[PDB]
């Protein structure tokens, strides 16, 4: 895999290498530093949303533990000889990203699902549909990433198929949020609506990102699609994760559970 992206054709200046890096490690800060407030509010929401804060623990850790394997991957492949940081080992690839997305989309989703107040048969039924076109979305894109280097036209072609998956994912997220924001609590009904734009626009970066290879491949290119990531990173995982919460946790003080109630206080 190393071989087919394109970080592995270029030679990084220290400053490129070490903007990459911090990149990544700040980013293991943010998730992990999140995830200690999710699990501490988490006694703040009532029953029946707790699992919805509990989701965003997994998925912080989650996004961590690959972020981390990636600076540790990335500073394991690179070594610096004769002003530059040149490839040593063929063991950094963005695939890894791809399997992080493949846990923590199907978790990202389902938290949205239970403050929309979905339950029963509806709630299996959408998470279902919405997880198979969420994993359609990223197995297509894994494969034309495999592209970005030899094949570019493969590349925009997969591409264009997991869009296809992306626009039928995100016209049910759509469809079911103004559907039931009426059944929302708290006025969180307005609040939702903000989360979904939000979704519309941190998730659309990774598919900018994705297609760095075609219009910058060079060293530069690739500390951008790092930044993008981390960008999108931060907007898709932890403050959608921290919205999700405060409508968590504002459903529940409306719907008579002391904790939520006192600790908004
Ligand atoms: C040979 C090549 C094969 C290429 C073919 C692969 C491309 C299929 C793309 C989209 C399918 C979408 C089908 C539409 C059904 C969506 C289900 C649905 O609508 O569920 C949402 C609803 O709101 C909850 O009940
Ligand atoms: C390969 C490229 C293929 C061509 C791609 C062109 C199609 C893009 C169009 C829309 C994106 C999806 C936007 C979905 C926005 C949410 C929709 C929604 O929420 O529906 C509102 C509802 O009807 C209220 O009651
Ligand atoms: C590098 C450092 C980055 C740190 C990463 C961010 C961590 C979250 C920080 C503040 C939360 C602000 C958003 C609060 C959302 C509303 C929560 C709520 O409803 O209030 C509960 C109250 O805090 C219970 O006493
Ligand atoms: C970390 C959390 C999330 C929700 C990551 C989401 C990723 C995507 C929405 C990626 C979408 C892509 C598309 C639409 C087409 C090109 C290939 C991608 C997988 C990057
Ligand atoms: C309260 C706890 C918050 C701790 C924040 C993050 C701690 C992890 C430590 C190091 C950061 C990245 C190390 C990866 C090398
Ligand atoms: C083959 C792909 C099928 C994937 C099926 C996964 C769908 C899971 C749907 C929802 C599971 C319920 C999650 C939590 C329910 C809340 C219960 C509670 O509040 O304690
Ligand atoms: C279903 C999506 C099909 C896309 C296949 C693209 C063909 C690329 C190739 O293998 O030559
Ligand atoms: C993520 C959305 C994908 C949209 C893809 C757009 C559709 C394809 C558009 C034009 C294809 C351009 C053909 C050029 C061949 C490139 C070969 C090369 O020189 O590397």
């Amino acid at each position: 895999n190393s071989m087919k992206n394109i970080e592995s054709l270029f030679d990084y200046s220290a400053g490129q290498f070490e903007f990459i890096d911090h990149l990544l490690t700040m980013g293991v800060g943010v998730h992990f530093a999140a995830l200690i407030f999710f699990l501490v509010v988490s006694q703040f929401v009532a029953p029946k949303y707790r699992i919805a804060t509990a989701l965003s623990c997994i998925v912080m850790v989650s996004a961590g533990l690959i972020l981390n394997s990636q600076a540790v991957m990335w500073t394991d492949a690179y070594a610096y000889v004769d002003g530059s940081y040149q490839l040593q080992d063929l063991t950094f690839s963005n695939g890894y990203r791809y399997v992080n997305w493949m846990a923590t989309i199907p978790c990202l989703l389902l938290q949205l699902l239970i403050v929309l107040n979905l339950k029963g048969k509806e709630l299996f039924s959408t998470a279902t549909w919405l997880i198979l076109a969420a994993w359609g979305m990223i197995i297509t894109g894994y494969v034309g990433q495999l592209y970005e280097v030899d094949d570019i036209a493969q590349l925009m072609i997969w591409g264009a198929v997991s869009t296809a998956f992306f626009v039928v994912m995100n016209w049910i997220v759509g469809t079911k949020i103004f559907k039931n924001r009426a059944t929302m609590l708290g006025g969180t009904d307005s609040t939702i609506t903000k989360v979904f734009w939000l979704m519309m626009f941190a998730w659309t970066l990774y598919p900018i990102a994705y297609l760095v290879p075609a219009f910058m491949n060079n060293a530069d290119g690739v500390v951008l699609r790092q930044l993008l990531f981390t960008i999108a990173d931060i907007s898709s995982k932890v403050i959608y994760g921290l919205m999700i919460t405060y409508i968590a946790i504002q459903q529940s003080a409306a719907a008579g559970y002391v904790p939520a109630q006192q600790a908004l206080g």
